[PDB]
């Protein structure tokens, strides 16, 4: 089981580059499936799902190759079917349903043995492909969709806010005959990049990023050279670790843009903070940062994804600091495992109360949650000699080698070994 | 397009008797396709509902004929197939999928048309078919499920409470190989009824009533008679009426068990309220009600069917009463036409603030939802001069002759045809 | 009982100049009893809640006079009561009792009888007052605070975000010894107002806007000229009556900064929008709207209030949209109203299914709500034939004489005195 | 640092006599101060809170003493205020303000402070009390209460369920001119018992146990002996104990009727249960216990309270079931701590996924929670080998040495003095 070992105090600063976002790299993926021509996909991270998601597409026929680039060729798709040994670790295996269906006329993925009926994830994506004019076909264990020539674009309300049957609707409706209209999209950065993508292989896509996302269907798909977009969430836990360090660091390849709610949060905790184009800038000058109060909401608001991160700054910061999570519960498993570190604090109903400690101590820790667990290693980089992050596989699944990144940042790091 | 002309002021006194419940008796004569012996159920209203299921069940192949009782003969059912023209205006066909697949191995019902996914009811039935080892097709405009053999008994977990869906399940698994368990199960008396049913004809149900019913599956199902429990709203209905205008009543045919909550919160108001095995009797002794809060919640607590009902009764109350409706949203159409007939009260969120007022004024009014409609008609009959409720086919379809039941009450009200 | 009857359909289309807002001329009005010299508040609307302002404080012993200003000289106050009658017809009363304790060491203002122990508009008020060092003294519709000296700076965090404590915290915080946090503070573009209005008279007020306000004490507030923001709301409404008119408008003394989620509304349903300074120009281009999403959010997302506006505007547009109310419950009780003339809308849940129709027609109407009576006028306009608005009271409250306004941008329109 | 050190596994077998409801006992003690003769308080638990309870009895004049009994004697009771150095460790304390108000005609209980508002505890108190007819006097670190003569019975809707609250209400009611009527009143077995200790000194109640108390204050209370109620979470955390270890355990001096929804999902999970006036018993049969599936609701429904100890039930039962917590938001705390003992369980949102496992592994522990500690203790006495349980000075708080009874069936416990 692997650990990260780290020693501070240790000031983190320097550059870093962040990697692409995984969360539009994998929809994207299986977007190739309905290009007719060879495809390059830029700015791919080196990850567990993209691994499995290269397997499945050879799985299908498709000629997958890669590194920074995945080299996709799927002029040819001859298997229709994703098998359970394929989708097993990982969910967004579903988005292969869509993109099979619209441009083959059938698709078969396979489901997971399950308990309760009802709203479950798989639904809203069956449900939209059925919307489009594709039979289903179900049975326990598995989902078939098919249609007899191309799907017909139809109007869409969403009863729930869904990324994942937003990416299958939107990515199935490019072949279908007609307007596809969606009602209620999820608005998230990543499904505007996977937009982008499918309208430079020739789709009519507007809207993306809003709440009404309209496609005119067209005949087929080309080819060509796409850059998946900067993450940034890994984007956004770069620049708290300079904020907690007294560190001065700059981000290269990202997207100030993904971020307006993240930066000016930072400024609330006096950051000094400049972006470019493709770059953004952190600068603490020394500085303890300021507490401040953080409330998550639904993009463009303040993403839930950096609310570990955030605690992190308030236990830390100069004062006391609130944060709020208004849609999601228990988010804060990790708080007891920074107040072992010394931390002040107290979780009350979904909030947690912040009070700065000037410094942290070593401690055994560990999470299961990707971004609390990379609050746990930054918290080590800070605090008064030795903090050992249990399970980091957590964070392996989501970040491109983390522990060398932080190293070139001054942090004394160590990836080690242990029963 | 019917409408009723009261003339009140008028006191609600004497009898009425009770109706069957119309939702007991839809999903019990969709059972009865489970029945391989003829069958006799007592007890079954007039309604709308009704005839559409006998055309449905006589186009399967079963000799249906009705009075009080519907007698049916499932020996020999000979068609599997539900279409558009005979399931159009009603939602309840769903309920004869089950039986067919069960009994005999295929089944399908024509599908509305609709635009949003998520939240579709028959999203539960399919599901627990599925659970059940059903094959789904969602093709043609209809909802297909087959099974080759026998359905196979599951542990199903619903993931939300759903009436129509319990009713599917519960039914299905009678003839299904095993033992069925229904977690997190509709509680409604409507249930307890329809299983009640599925026992008399040889089913082994228990648990009916509470959120987990078990299911043993049988060979085959007889025949028999069974006796269709009183309708709880329409009961309520009349007890309001009389709770309102200072009268006595006594309800025949009815059932003290289903009303627990709408009886106490009747004692509450002031009503002296005597019980027996099948009737339930009322009296104001000549005097208003007192206000009341009420606080709808799913059954055994207070029914959201009898909301409209007792804000009326709120605002002819002594004092200040509030209504809370934590079931639907939307509910309080009626409350803008109450105070056009005298009425004050705040609408703040999901309650009404009641002032309840001394006396009411004839209006024209109407109110879409079948029981704010009922309520209306019984605020004409206690108002001071002429009420024209508008729309009331409504009540037609839900309500057995209603206008007989309250003139011989002492209403003054007729049926106006034309516009 | 006024009315409005109104002749369509006919092109709005010109120039409005945008009123001052009440929501932020109130809590103005209130902070100027910290005002040791003469104020001079201008941009103030004529509206009946300005008045009561106006009468409450000269009650205090206050010198007020009006015209487009307000003048207050607050030199000489004297009586630290406010009276039952003043406080009955107006919530905002409340907020005479911050700068009271916190400039003169006491106050009190009356309370209407009580409802429901816990979860009052005033209690919040109280509570933060409190933690600023008063003294508070309870009974059945009165409430004393009291302090001896200065008010003491604290540390509040909000547990429910509310417009009206977090100015009643703010303005009582300038006068206080010591700094305050106000964590989770109201956002809505009044507070920033009533911020900076506090700011130019010499207090200390960082955070404005923000989830957070640190609010610095100050011996005292001196004097000055302060302008009142535009009213958003206003605005919107104008924007909407072009926008489904196919009209051009230019709206004068506007501040588009506080409109971000309506403007970008208004270019999805296919308007040509440019902004200036103080300025907002919409053009239609003699177009039909093009349907829309909407959900209503907090503040600076799409605001509540533009709610039934934007269903109007779905409801003549081209294609269907889904407006959904995520703020309050029973946001919908106007749209009945709206079929009556012809529109096509289903109300579920907490959302309108809209399907727009080419032309509305006219008809009698009425709605309690500001907003969506606003609407029905709006509706007038556009809708063949003639149209009446019953009981616009409601509308003359928010709405500085809309007939004069909607006449000017070519409509035709008449007030009807009573009938 | 007090800890608890287990050898397992071990089958846990035999008897418990359970100890009296702190809970009930609590309210009850705070109600004698309204007796004008001695009351002798039996079955009192020998836990902190007690103490804290007799120390601030005595500070006001109460003449008091105890062993299994709590002797009162509220006779010379001259200081009318509950100082910090006392309340500030236990929040029940509150419960004297009412009492005291209600006989006195005074009182005034000391408040902790803090940096939030609104949604406080004690402000449903407040509320009431005023609803009574006091007058209120509030500073921050301080709440009192007074009356000029005796308290006036009104008509109480409460906002919320507060159990807090209702006793407050109820015990002051008591001494009240005329009737006191409390709407949406908290249903706990735990009010039940204070109704009737109430009743028992002369007070007249009706209702208690249901969403309605009806109080008709009388002139004086007598005194008297008085039983407080079985601890219902102390004996479903014996039946537990037993259930998840194929033993069979009698629980002594018990109430079956506080725990309905617990027996019945005790049985779901393949208890043998039977019940008796004062004894209930569970048998195993050395069988493995079945998963089942939770949700966590109000009195009558399942406890909240006996939720982590049915984690631990499902944690090593066989297949899978979902605890789904509605009352509290980060009740999980326990899970990390079972995955560490080998437990197999995903968390999502507001519910638990369970999948039984055969058996535990011996570990070192901790947990904050009352109900999770001692669910560690439980998990100890089952897994293989050493468990050492952490800070279990929680457990001591709520547990009448749980070590003793654990050892009396069969456990190897041992407590150890720390560091």
């Amino acid at each position: 089981m692997d650990k990260f070992r780290v020693q501070g105090p240790t000031r983190l600063q320097g550059e870093v580059t962040i990697s692409g976002a995984k969360n539009a790299a994998l929809p994207i993926l299986f977007a190739a499936l309905l290009a007719e021509e060879p495809v390059e996909i830029q700015n791919v991270p080196k990850l567990k799902d993209i691994d499995t998601t290269m397997k499945l597409l050879t799985q299908l026929g498709t000629k997958v190759e890669r590194x920074g680039s995945v080299w996709i060729d799927a002029s040819n798709v001859n298997n229709f079917s994703a098998p359970y040994d394929l989708v097993k670790t990982m969910r967004a295996s579903i988005w292969a349903l869509g993109p099979l269906v619209a441009r083959f006329g059938q698709g078969q993925v396979s489901l997971p043995g399950g308990c309760a009926i009802g709203a479950r994830p798989v639904d809203l994506h069956i449900f939209g492909l059925e919307k489009l004019g594709a039979e289903i076909k179900l049975e326990e264990g598995y989902v078939k969709a098919s249609v007899n020539g191309r799907l017909k674009g139809a109007h869409i309300v969403m009863d729930k806010v869904s990324v994942g049957a937003t990416v299958t609707i939107m990515s199935a409706a490019t072949l279908a005959e007609g307007t596809t209209i969606i009602e209620n999209a999820a608005r998230e950065p990543e499904i505007v990049d996977t937009a982008n993508f499918l309208v430079a292989l020739g789709a009519k896509i507007s809207g993306q990023g809003t709440d009404r996302i309209t496609i005119e269907g067209v005949e087929r798909l080309g080819g060509g050279v796409y850059r998946v977009l900067p993450d940034r969430i890994e984007t956004g836990t770069f620049l708290v670790a300079a904020a907690i360090s007294g560190g001065k660091i700059v981000c290269r390849n990202a997207q100030p843009d993904t971020l307006d709610a993240v930066l000016a949060k930072l400024r609330e905790a006096g950051a000094d903070i400049e972006t470019g184009e493709d770059w953004i800038s952190l600068d603490m000058h020394g500085k303890r940062p300021k507490a401040v109060t953080v409330r998550t909401a639904p993009h463009p608001a303040f993403p839930t994804d950096m609310q570990a991160q955030f605690t992190l700054l308030n236990l830390v910061a100069e004062g006391t600091g609130v944060i709020t999570e208004t849609i999601f519960e228990n988010r804060f498993m990790h708080v007891p495992e920074l107040i072992r570190m010394g931390a002040h604090a107290e979780i009350e109903s979904n909030t947690v109360i912040c009070h700065g400690v000037e410094k942290l101590s070593g401690a055994q820790v560990m999470a299961t949650d990707l971004r609390a667990s990379a609050s746990l290693v930054l918290a080590g980089c800070i605090a008064e000699g030795t903090t050992v992050v249990d399970r980091i596989y957590h964070i392996d699944r989501g970040y491109e080698r983390i522990e060398d990144k932080l190293r070139a940042l001054g942090a004394n790091i160590e990836r080690v070994k242990g029963e």
